[PDB]
């Protein structure tokens, strides 16, 4: 898609909705879910707390706090995954993923907790899968259980080939060896959508890569923070691209999603793969022009020059631009990245409507934007095969939307907001003064 | 997708297949189908003939010649639609569409109508009898007629009807109707002028299906709108409707036909990316003596209104699964390696058809869930892979059977180890070096390609 202008975003205030803050003092609220008790359960990434807010009153109780969660003030790590069991009534289990120190600097662990209604807390912990990659960047961590009862988990590319991890060789394309996988060497589990049994083991019907079946379901992802199933069993996803091509992808078994060789469509438009991990002298500066304009010494590969297999394109990109696009926009003062042709999707929620269904939102995908302070409504067709028209921005505000769910009746939306950060105001300029820090707000 | 280079096309020779010309010098062979009698049936667009060929022996027989078929030697009109009834044994019906004089016209060009008609096949007499007009009075012209006709899993006739070439070449100043929809009043008087650049869905008796999508309040024969020249149309085993379509100077498409979907033509070619194309409305040109620069709307003569794809106020837009090809605004549409024929070097392939490879007891390795797209101007058969559910494409369109021929249509034998293709009798094609020729290796031919 084509970038919306600062003007277009500013006029997307969603006047037709009543805004109402439920919670205010929250420490990096990450994910929120509609609990099996008709209560909203959210998480705090830094602290590892699992709250339970009464959606009708706003009363909150700290159910449990995941112990030893590591969190870098400058990072995206901490308590990440968070899901319930499909049949909670009969199987009261909660699934999470978090950043924990690795005695042999950190690892990522997918852990199952056992819910005790009597004491109303989490007990009997079992590690489903550990030794997973960890860094301060692009951890992703969306954890959902599918219609097949499998754990679907997104694990980012750890931020390799950019910023702090500029010269680390991106492994979104890398797959494990039978020998490594046999030694629980999950170093390849970067930029992947994992699919695992409820005991952390490898599903026997998982896709094969290099003659090897592992926990990998799909590959070639950057920072896929959005992951949600549709009423008909399809897997929609939202992902963060580089200076461009944030995506809405349809996850399919064994599908290769191109990162880092391809950002968005394979069109050689506005992005080229500049591999800094192969640069001669590692002193070379990343010009931050999305690979379109690079410093001498860095091997650049056109997406069209990629010799990949099973490449699956996005259903939509926010946004795709041409090579003439200016990645240094003066409108964003110093924070030049906020003026990049992206929206920074923090999640992906599939709106199931209800007896109070918002009119015209049938088969829509809600995608919250961090940097743009909007929540996108992406309409798809009844079969969830394609998108109709564009991504319509909603609830414009000086806030960084982190997640979003809807009530059963489906007339009220609950969104989480970043405790702090940079967001684009009504003009093209930027600010770090967030209107609603670490909050759970409700739109009716 | 990004355009292949002449050299990449050139090496797509396909040595892994045996090339064997069955027939030659057919009169503008258009569509071929695999008959129930395990014999190959093909159509001759100009003459209106229906030929039955013996796959192994090559014996031809003119089974039937559709009477009054109108065809301009220079146009894309004539006998178009050609389909058998799914259960041909119980229901021996052949469905066609063709250009016929319209006694009820009021124009120069626009003197013809397109008619979807049913024929009954007589076993012992071996010819088509008892003709039944199902839907007549359909738009007609020399350009973009499309005319693919398939019978859907729902027992409905699905038909592609091009935008009639409006807004280009000989119809440059005619207002494109791809996005237009019929009023009830028009539907009552059987006025189907708006049936342009559409995928029609109609009952077998030719009436409007009660469960057809609505467009601006009216349920008509329209299933999907906003098409240019959709020559490819084929159902996948799981009921999905795949389609191939010709774009302007760029953005040929592989589309997934979705009920009520707006495929955007002419305001959008390929993705809504505002890249390489722009909608220049020549019918609204200030001074109409102006010329069409043929630079895909990026650069147009003075006086012609131009609307960006992003400025398009349309709804239900469905983007293509793949574009052949998409390029940026800096693209040079005046490519000197094609010289006098500046159109063949454009980032397009002129997809001539769309065939779903169903495999079989001798299926080709790795061809599961593929879509064979014959290219006219590139002399290749693109093999496009999709996932098992036919939801997405895998990788790019791979060129096959490179040759100085205009591939028109393609099918596979039931066992799946041989491909049968039709080539144009005359026309332009890109040579291995990127330049143009009209010297076709196998003019109006029926070629069989057998696998390893
Ligand atoms: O393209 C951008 O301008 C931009 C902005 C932001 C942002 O504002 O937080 C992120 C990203 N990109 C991004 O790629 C990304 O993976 C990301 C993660 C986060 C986050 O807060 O967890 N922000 C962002
Ligand atoms: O862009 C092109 O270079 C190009 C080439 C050709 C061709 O080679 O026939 C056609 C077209 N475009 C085209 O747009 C088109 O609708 C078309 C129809 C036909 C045909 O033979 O029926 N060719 C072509
Ligand atoms: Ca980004
Ligand atoms: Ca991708
Ligand atoms: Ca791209
Ligand atoms: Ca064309
Ligand atoms: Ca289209
Ligand atoms: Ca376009």
């Amino acid at each position: 898609d084509v970038p919306l202008t600062p003007s277009q975003f500013a006029k997307a205030k969603s006047e037709n909705f009543d805004k109402k803050v439920i919670l205010s003092n929250l420490n990096k609220p990450h994910a929120l879910l509609w609990g099996p008790d008709n209560q909203i359960w959210l998480t705090e990434r830094a602290t590892g707390k699992i709250l339970r807010v009464n959606p009708e009153s706003g009363s909150v109780k700290t159910v449990f706090q995941v112990p030893e969660i590591v969190n870098d003030a400058d990072g995206q790590n901490g308590l990440l995954g968070f899901a319930f069991h499909p049949d909670f009534k009969n199987n009261p289990y909660i699934y999470i993923s978090g950043t924990f120190k690795n005695p042999k600097p950190n690892q990522t662990i997918i852990r199952r907790y056992t819910y005790n209604k009597s004491t109303d807390t989490l007990e009997k912990p079992v590690d489903l899968l550990a030794g997973l990659p960890s860094s301060k960047d692009h951890q992703s961590g969306r954890l959902v259980i599918g219609p097949d009862q499998k754990i679907y988990y997104t694990i980012g590319d750890q931020g390799r080939n950019q910023l702090a991890y500029l010269f680390l060789p991106n492994q979104a394309q890398h797959t494990p060896t039978q020998q490594e996988l046999n030694g629980k060497d999950y170093h390849t589990y970067m930029g992947k959508v994992l699919r695992l049994n409820l005991d952390g083991s490898i599903p026997k019907d998982n896709p094969s890569f290099n003659g090897v079946v592992s926990h990998i379901y799909t590959l070639g992802h950057r920072n896929p923070q959005g992951l949600a199933f549709t009423p008909n069993g399809k897997l929609l996803q939202s992902e963060q691209g580089p200076n461009s091509d944030d995506e809405i992808n349809l996850i399919v078994k064994g599908g290769n999603y191109g990162w880092p060789n391809v950002a968005g469509y394979k069109d050689d438009s506005g992005y080229a793969y500049a591999n800094y991990s192969a640069a001669a002298n590692k002193s070379i500066k990343d010009l931050a022009q999305n690979g379109v304009k690079v410093a001498a010494g860095v091997p650049v590969t056109k997406e069209s020059e990629w010799t990949g297999k099973n490449f699956v394109p996005p259903l939509k990109t926010l946004y795709t631009v041409q090579d003439t696009y200016n990645y240094n926009d003066p409108t964003c003062g110093e924070m030049t990245y906020i003026c990049w042709p992206t929206v920074a999707p923090s999640s992906a929620y599939v709106y199931k409507g209800g007896k109070k269904a918002i009119t015209g939102w049938e088969n829509t995908l809600l995608v919250p934007s961090l940097k743009r302070g909007v929540i996108f409504r992406i309409k798809l067709d009844p079969t969830y095969s394609t998108t109709y028209d564009d991504a319509v921005p909603m609830f414009k505000s000086n806030n960084r939307y982190r997640d979003v769910i809807a009530s059963p009746d489906g007339n009220v939306l609950y969104v989480l907001t970043d405790t702090a950060g940079n967001v684009q105001k009504d003009d093209g300029s930027v600010t770090n003064t967030l209107e609603n820090p670490g909050s759970l707000i409700k739109f009716t």
